[PDB]
């Protein structure tokens, strides 16, 4: 069975996954994807380091082929990171000047949303803008431009489309006793209630054996700072324990802003941590017992 | 035990493998070709899809984080496909002027080579010239300029590059008996009589069960042509017989021209024809009996 179509019945948007050009062409994944997924999103190909390696120098070649593979397969479109200190161009941490980084920020969200504008469902904006004890981290947007930036980003976003759902992600949200969940619900409140145009959180999802359960707590904690939507994203779970996944997908259901959850990545060897062997599907293709458990708890 | 030194250590010059920036970031890729292999191919990253997708405007993000990581790792480097009809964006094949399509595909080698210029031991200039008959293909290329395009394409690289070494590169060339393997050895000939730069014939070599015995015969008439080398490219063998690759190996050792052997991927799950297992590592990064077959009769 499909995980995609169970989630829908049960009345969330999407079971996505990360994939590229290159997945695509390779392995089994097309057909899985086709079968089992609702929504993809570009593993590296729309991130700034691929997408502007130099000022104003584009590659789009891997995005475009990505974007017009869902549109003839009916699958939906998650786009990001667009302001992510990790995947950052040298040329872009150099510039000091605040006008010039202002501008260079609005032009690079500007650029890529506009390309794919009324195609892509979420756009992440702003990824990985909290440190561990909750204050914002301290990356070239936050000292150069200040804590703006943010509000600047999205309002910018909005105006490039104003369709696309906008969101704002982030890793270490998966207890709800962490400083970091708690520090970023309090600042998306904030910042709704003065027009920011934040429509969600995404939790980027990364769990060790065991952490599922935590989610369940944590997942309404973050449905509490007011967003539209949330979402589970770039999930994988070490050792992929039935229990942990049950557990991320039950959490998902418990939720009634949570839209949808999207794995990184459809096969173990394929994984960025692929030794803990993290997936839902095996070296072979062949579904995992995690896969088989999340279609026995959605059909209950 | 790595592949790469046992071939050295019998006077080849590499065995490599097609690679890419997301397999590097992924799997057991990146220890494995560090440990085995002497030379690293961009899977996609230098089609002419990937890199000039509109006319004139280039894209090096994918290709440039390759060459980095290879001169990183001390590792040789094959580019390629210059000219080649299947990775080839619409707007060339729309051309119907033969003054502008010969300076469209002239700025597109001068390009790559120049950014690369020194750094790249092998280009693959042109790529599935050929009929199944010999006869040559009829590509936009040959529509519109004639079989000219040919030396024109060569004799360009030559003069952008002069470090490299130039081949023309087919598939189905693995059967001395073969229509398409002599009609090569015909034209490549009379190329090289006229002052072509050809310096190697590449066999993209992807074998069915079994056909690994004829290269020992088909791969000796490949280096007849009297080019300065030859080498086996884009290797996979469905069922990863033991028999088939050692066969392949051996008409390497056995042909004092050919430099060496390049394997189209690491594991089986990540190979165009996965469900064949193609490939010298499983789906769980194991080296296969095939690698193990191939360390031995190195050193026997
Ligand atoms: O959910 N995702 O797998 C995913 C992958 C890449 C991304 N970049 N930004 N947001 C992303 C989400
Ligand atoms: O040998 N190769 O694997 C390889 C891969 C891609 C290519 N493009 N042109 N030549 C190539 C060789």
């Amino acid at each position: 069975q499909s995980i995609d179509q169970l989630i829908k019945a049960r009345g969330k948007v999407y079971f996505g996954v990360a994939t590229d050009q290159n997945r695509l062409t390779t392995g089994k994944n097309a057909a899985i994807i086709k079968a089992d997924f609702g929504m993809v999103w570009p593993e590296n190909s729309m991130q700034w380091d691929a997408t502007e390696p130099s000022q104003g120098n584009f590659n789009f070649a891997g995005a475009d082929y990505l974007v017009n593979w869902a549109q003839q397969n009916g699958k939906l479109i998650g786009g990001g990171c667009l302001v992510w200190h990790r995947h950052l161009p040298s040329w872009v941490s150099s510039i000091t000047d605040k006008n010039t980084l202002t501008n260079v920020m609005k032009n690079h969200i500007t650029t890529l949303m506009t390309r794919y504008k009324g195609k892509i469902r979420n756009w992440d904006v702003v990824g990985e803008a909290f440190n561990e004890d909750g204050s914002l981290r301290q990356t070239v947007f936050l000292n150069v431009i200040g804590e703006d930036y943010i509000p600047i980003a999205f309002q910018t976003a909005r105006a490039a489309d104003p369709n696309a759902k906008l969101y704002i992600m982030d890793y270490n949200l998966d207890s709800a006793s962490y400083p970091k969940t708690q520090a970023i619900v309090n600042r998306v409140k904030q910042w709704r209630a003065a027009g920011v145009p934040i429509d969600g959180i995404g939790s980027q999802t990364h769990l060790s054996a065991g952490q599922g359960a935590g989610v369940l707590q944590a997942l309404p904690l973050l449905a509490s700072a007011g967003t539209p939507e949330v979402s589970i994203l770039m999930l994988d779970v070490a050792g992929a324990s039935p229990t942990d996944y049950v557990n991320v997908v039950n959490a998902c259901l418990n939720v009634q802003s949570c839209v949808g959850i999207t794995v990184f990545g459809v096969a173990d060897p394929d994984s960025w941590r692929a030794s803990t062997t993290p997936l839902l599907f095996d070296g072979n293709f062949n579904p995992k017992p995690a896969y088989n458990a999340i279609v026995q708890d959605l059909q209950q």
